[PDB]
């Protein structure tokens, strides 16, 4: 069976704050329905055995600081309460009050000490400010403290020219340059050297990380004083998204083996083309049975374990 | 011997023009001292037999149209002069003064017609205006008519989040995210559908496309009417940068194999690392004898001559 | 009676546009219903006895210029249809393809030659190209030849900070931003000098020029060579808005007493409300009756008859 | 004599962050030179007792937390130095190491209960956050326990269209606009409503509140819930500028004669432009003798003693 790192669920309150404050489809991709019972059949349709839930993008910091605080607990709350329900087929990554850095502080803490959250799950990006940023300082310290895997999920880019590439939706080229973007700003800040306990997931493959690498290599070995590539082989990633036949083979030669962990994006990617995605990832050439064994269990079970 | 389609030429006025429009460095790179004198040397230093001169960017729309007119048209001149001086090791792709619609007509005319161009080479996008826009289509139709060489070369994103990779150079991230922009905005107004005479290369091995792709491929297919994996076969790709080991040979299974060219990007590539990026494509395990002859020669060579 | 020079109608292709295109609510104000006999109605209980309509905000670039240049035609055969259907109550103000200036430069011809327009209405910015921009040149050029009367209507900035203001409708603060950085734009390119036939009315009582104008006059002089308060006596003004009791009597002190024009701005502002604010106008002892006189009749009539 | 509420210093640390940081002239003026003479001798040679003197901007956020905080703590040190060497001529704001919100409220603890600062001066925006903020709250409760001042000081506005106005220095309009947005986004958040503590000081006349506030003033009272007239009295308003003819008249309609104070905003300001500014405030018949009287000494009188 498989465990997958990177499946979502909506709270309703959450729903209720998407038609609320966001005109049209959000990321001009159409907000997808979604009841536990679907998750759970189509983890038995796909023998997943065990999902990780975890809040999606938009992030919900709307400018009401209450809200936001009020949202993520709710959230928080439904994911605890499934993972209460479905010992074993559900459990949760926390989302945090960002960009109210003690609010933050108290979310882990509380998250991880006491409401059996798995982990945590933060935007690349909430309104402008980039994960890595030094705004969230104490937010890190107390996440690194505990060896908490962080996930990072995509954001709309803060802000992107206004007359190119009209109404393409955000998660076909926006996502990904915000990954790259908050990667980057990242190494910049020294995250990885200073929070060196952190389990960090960088979703959909890496983004753009398997081209710019050797692009920014000496840039960030001079001025940073980073070894990207030492970085790539600390990090984990998930494999939701067309990885194949490209994307995942140029990372394989970057990301260490044992820490590419198995994604489906449901049910903000169709069902039945996230099902398509898994299967291919079972028949294709370009992995070995032991990578494929790796990625859709071993790897997510020894860092479940650990 | 080799042919260079990616490298640079500063006439005077333009470096005159940028100290004066621009604060800082350009892009948050060092403007590079240049002569002819150096690029010569630098073809005699690495069996270079003929290169293909353009200006790199920034572009030269300031916000003065009767200045951007004779900035366009002062290094045009100097392009045609240093064809007409080494006939035999300098050639020159004229720039466009884009915005302006009709009277970049008029110099696509000129140049082509009269002043001996091989070609043009245009911004990604002049403060805001990216490649592909209708507002430039009458250029299109005289490119168009004259089967064109179109080299398109990166230039800082119109705007980009403030808050994430603070002074990040602009070349070493920005300039990928623009020419991808640029690239999906040129399928999203069907740019190669509707001139399907012009032969466009895309910059360093195609900045992000070769990951992409695959995740745009969908979308792309339903509704622009587009299938991108057509038209990576139908346009060229320059392999200036960090292409190996991994970029590079990604492209080659999206692209044509007699539409790769080597380009050097100097001077605004230190002539040694350009040196060392060279050799590296030289000695590679990653490409064939056959790979090499065609990227250093023969595909710019058919190109040139049809 | 009164003469309106700042009041809208919406083409049933402009209103499926906007919903088609912009999601929520345009400029964060509600789509207002429209009918000619709204105006007409209006007019009647407001003893207005003529009325100059115009296309209000957001203008119609979306991207697609075939239809840009198609929804400016379908407007403008709207206004010319119903200034032959009301001659004695309804004229027009001809939109313009911006930011296509060959197109343009044709709709101006054709829409003051031949099809009965009054002059024209143009967007302080469409999609970033903001009036006064030398890419519009020869749409200058066309306008000042025919001493056309040219009415500016503020758009949405082309951006604005992302965290501060949230949901503040684009009219109640948004407007007067971009109508006050498009009239110093017009003085930085010299529009005036260049064009003193052109007859340029600004909304909203001048929007912010009543107070920037102190603060900007000496760099103006010196670095445009213009004088900011020459230039307030030239352009014409329409009071549409909240002008009492500060804003008008500001701008007295800087406008010509015949260049002010009386405007209500429907449908966008509720009937109800603009009555009001006319009422008012009438009331007011701030005015005397003379500029009372010249506001609502006098200064639009000589302006029309000339 | 008058009291200065507007004028500013630069700490050699605070200067060669600028050059570091910012390429060219920030906000597009120049940096002026500075020491405590030159302020002291201005104070003699145009009648001053007294100068509260700030920090100017740009906000020393660069971007780097260890080094805000640096920064912020070497600036209040001088501050402080400069009050104990002249207690009679100079006192001082102190700034804050936004946007930190723990360690702002350490320094405005400090600053004040122990330092000497007789209130705060903080940016309308600090690279995007703009004041206001719920990001600050504790930043606000720490500040309306002890009745501080606030003297906002405006910045560049976080993001303007690229395309309009090219290089108009900052102060010219950006300013206006930001401090402008800042007050309606206090408006937004009950800030005056939930400190009324706190004794804000809007600078430059208010900017453009002058003329926004009728046209807002129903959105505010329907949506905020907020009365912007009854907030126009109760905040202060320094009058640094060109407030003559036009801006401080209209301000004094709406703000109470009480709160008015005078400022020269030296050395940015051309020392001699700023005396000019000064005796025309005198000799102007605008004002009657004993609003002169309050605007130069008495406001800031009875704000200092009390
Ligand atoms: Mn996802
Ligand atoms: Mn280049
Ligand atoms: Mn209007
Ligand atoms: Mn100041």
């Amino acid at each position: 069976s498989k465990i997958d790192f990177h499946t979502h669920y909506l709270p309703t309150s959450y729903v209720e704050a998407l038609k609320r404050h966001v005109p049209g489809d959000p990321d001009g991709w159409p907000t997808p329905e979604w009841t536990p019972q679907l998750t759970l059949n189509f983890m038995r349709d796909n023998d997943i055995s065990y999902s990780i839930l975890s809040l999606s993008s938009p992030h919900v910091n709307f400018g009401d600081k209450a809200e936001t605080i009020r949202l993520v607990e709710a959230a928080n709350d439904d994911g605890k309460s499934l993972a209460q329900q479905y010992p074993d087929q559900l459990g949760y990554l926390a989302s945090l009050p960002i960009p109210y850095e003690l609010d933050a502080v108290k979310t882990v803490q509380q998250a991880l000490d006491q409401d059996g959250a798995l982990g945590v799950t933060v935007p690349t990006n909430s309104r402008g400010l980039y994960f890595g940023s030094p705004v969230l300082e104490r937010v890190y310290q107390e996440l690194d403290a505990r060896q908490a895997i962080v996930a990072l999920h995509p954001n709309e880019p803060a802000i992107l020219p206004k007359n190119v590439d009209i109404d393409l939706p955000v998660p076909l080229l926006g996502f990904f340059m915000d990954t790259t973007m908050t990667f980057i700003n990242m190494l910049k800040y020294h995250f990885f050297e200073k929070y060196p306990n952190i389990k960090v997931i960088i979703p959909h493959a890496g983004a753009f990380l398997g081209i710019v690498d050797d692009r920014i290599a000496q840039y960030a070995q001079k001025v940073y004083q980073v070894d990207v590539y030492d970085v790539m082989h600390h990090v984990y990633f998930d494999v939701a998204g067309a990885v194949l036949p490209r994307q995942l083979p140029t990372l394989m030669s970057l990301a260490q083996p044992e820490h590419l962990l198995y994604g489906s994006d449901i049910p903000y990617t169709p069902l039945d083309g996230s099902r398509q995605l898994g299967h291919a990832l079972a028949t294709t050439d370009l992995l070995t049975n032991e990578q494929k064994q790796a990625i859709f269990y071993d790897n997510a079970h020894r860092l479940l374990t650990e």
